[PDB]
RNA sequence: AAAAUUU
RNA sequence: AAUUU
């Protein structure tokens, strides 16, 4: 029946214009060679994913889905919420929010100068005497780089991102932000994903793991999920929402968004034109992340219950998610996860690539990342997160005017830290280039370089200075990376750590620590590395 | 554009 | 600031 969107045919415009790299990398352009293959989504291709994501739905729910629907209220109705004073709201925004239309932007609210506070209050009224009126709404390109890719088509369409002004997203956090921080973890328990760290992540799948006498796994990811979420599924969200206990007051904001934003609108573009009309998720609305959440886990609950899925251990991050259950032999476990296929393709929720029962933990990705294996000091097996560095990589040579990568280094650097990728080809090439700069004492993104050791241990153990024996997909991949992106090869990084690593010893101080911690993995002579005071 | 994690 | 959805 419902179309997801309608299109005047205008254009999707840039929000302010989209950088090009140079003729020259300075920074990037001793990591990699092909600089050709590295881009960022741009607004004129923006027509061609709406084109895709452009398309009608038809949802059919079943005696599974109302069932899991009825447990997941029975469950909102322990959650007690309040409301967010206009200030504390404003206060959430973030520092550099697109500015409003009504002339003041972020430095503004967060200060709550009377200007922008007497406007939210405006909105506010608006919200609760009117509950009907749409809402108009930006409709933007994301920009974000990635390798070309020529198996899958060359380079992707940007991402639509659609929003209302800056008044409304403080509002839909007055309304709202509360239940963002108590309803998801009350509905789901441990399913809810983003209550965990890597290191939860990856204990809680190993645990879900031991615990099945004949585990099989597998993922599933929708595609195009905003398109997917029908006006049903978010009036069904507002449903869930009201089911806690909530001031008279964010009950009618609560509706009144639900109904004038959430579940359509018109979009303009950003040269103020008509754009197009909206029946489905907004990504960029507070409730982005909370509602796909929620829905991808009753679709995903009620899907699971169709297919007979046995004993399932799941965990939802999004549109993304992972069950490990009992298997029930192969011949079965192919077939239920058609089962749960057909049912989410039902519910609105078609899958990208259809998914397959595993039975290794390592060939299950989800969120971009999966768990891999390797050897620690004392020869005992270590389980850690990682993922395809194409991406990291090629983020890592993304060199404009306006941008710097650097950030990025360290970014992966840190939460990648035991991957052999980041030990022998990020951390390398990241104290190569300070060194030479000479801003090791810098700082970059409030953490220090000179840090790194510590912050490393109290992440991920000691351990991540010794590990090795690192996997076959992990070496494969990782060879594959550096290859495509024209990077060299690991053998000649084991070199220039060691060139780094006597570079960064001499210099003595917090320098060497660094040195000998972080690239103990470079020397044919290992050493005995101890415990950190810092962490 | 929003959220979560990391810092 | 980084990453992710
Ligand atoms: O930068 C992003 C990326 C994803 N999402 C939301 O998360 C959903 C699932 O993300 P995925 O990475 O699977 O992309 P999609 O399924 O939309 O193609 C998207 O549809 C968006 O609604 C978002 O709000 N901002
Ligand atoms: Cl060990
Ligand atoms: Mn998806
Ligand atoms: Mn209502
Ligand atoms: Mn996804």
């Amino acid at each position: 029946s419902s179309m997801s969107y309608s299109w005047t045919g205008a254009l999707i415009t840039p929000c302010g214009p989209e950088e090009e790299k140079l003729p020259i990398n300075p920074l990037s352009n001793s990591l990699l060679r092909y600089h050709n293959k590295v881009y960022c989504t741009t607004s004129k291709s923006a027509s061609q994913r709406a084109k895709k994501v452009t398309f009608d739905r038809t949802q059919v729910l079943d005696a599974h889905y109302d069932s899991v629907l009825k447990d997941i209220k029975l469950a909102a109705s322990k959650v007690s919420a309040r409301l967010l004073t206009l200030q504390q709201a404003c206060q959430l925004t973030p520092p550099h929010s697109a500015r409003s239309k009504y002339g003041f932007g972020a430095k503004e609210v967060r200060s709550l100068s009377g200007r922008a506070v007497n406007h939210i209050k405006s909105v506010w009224k608006d919200l609760l005497e009117d509950p009907q009126t749409p809402i108009p709404t930006t409709i933007m390109a994301k920009n974000e780089v990635f390798c070309v890719d020529p198996a899958k088509g060359g380079k992707k369409p940007a991402r639509l991102i659609v929003y209302p002004d800056l008044g409304v997203r403080v509002c839909e956090k007055m309304a709202l932000y509360d239940i963002t921080q108590k309803l998801p973890q009350a509905v789901m328990g441990a399913s809810y994903g983003f209550q965990y760290s890597p290191a939860q992540r990856v204990e809680y799948l190993l645990k879900a793991w031991a615990e099945k006498k004949d585990p099989m796994g597998f993922s599933y990811d929708t595609r195009h999920f905003d398109s997917t979420v029908t006006e049903r599924d978010i009036r069904t969200e507002e449903s869930i929402y009201q089911a806690c206990s909530l001031p008279e007051e964010a009950r009618t904001a609560i509706h009144s968004l639900t109904e004038r934003l959430y579940v359509g609108g018109p979009m303009f573009n950003s040269k103020g034109q008509t754009c197009g009309y909206r029946r489905c998720r907004a990504s960029g609305v507070l409730t982005t992340s909370m509602g796909n959440t929620i829905t991808c886990y009753v679709k995903a609950l009620a899907a699971c219950k169709a297919a007979g899925i046995v004993a399932p251990t799941m965990l939802v991050c999004g549109d993304d998610l992972i069950v490990i259950s009992e298997s029930q032999g192969t011949e079965e476990d192919e077939r239920n996860l058609r089962a749960f296929t057909e049912a989410m393709t039902r519910y609105s929720a078609p899958p990208g690539d259809p998914p397959r029962p595993e039975y290794d933990l390592e060939l299950i990705t989800s969120c971009s990342s999966n768990v891999s294996v390797a050897l620690g000091p004392r020869g005992r097996r270590r389980y850690y997160l990682t993922r395809d560095p194409t991406t990291p990589l090629a983020r890592a040579a993304w060199e404009t005017v306006r941008h710097s990568p650097i950030n990025s280094w360290l970014g992966n650097i840190i939460q990648y830290a035991p991957t052999i990728w980041v030990r022998m080809v990020l951390m390398t090439h990241f104290f190569s280039i300070l060194m030479v700069q000479d801003t090791l004492d810098q700082n970059l993104g409030g953490v220090n370089p000179l840090d790194l050791p510590a912050i490393i241990e109290r992440l991920h153990g000691l351990d991540a200075f010794s590990m090795h024996t690192y996997s076959h997909h992990e070496l494969t991949r990782v060879a594959s990376a550096l290859r495509k992106l024209g990077a060299p090869p690991l053998r000649v990084w084991k070199s220039r750590a060691r060139a780094v690593r006597a570079s960064l010893i001499s210099r003595g101080g917090k320098a060497a620590v660094c040195g000998r911690y972080l690239f103990n993995w470079a020397v044919k002579t290992k050493l005995k590395l101890t415990p950190l005071p810092e962490a």
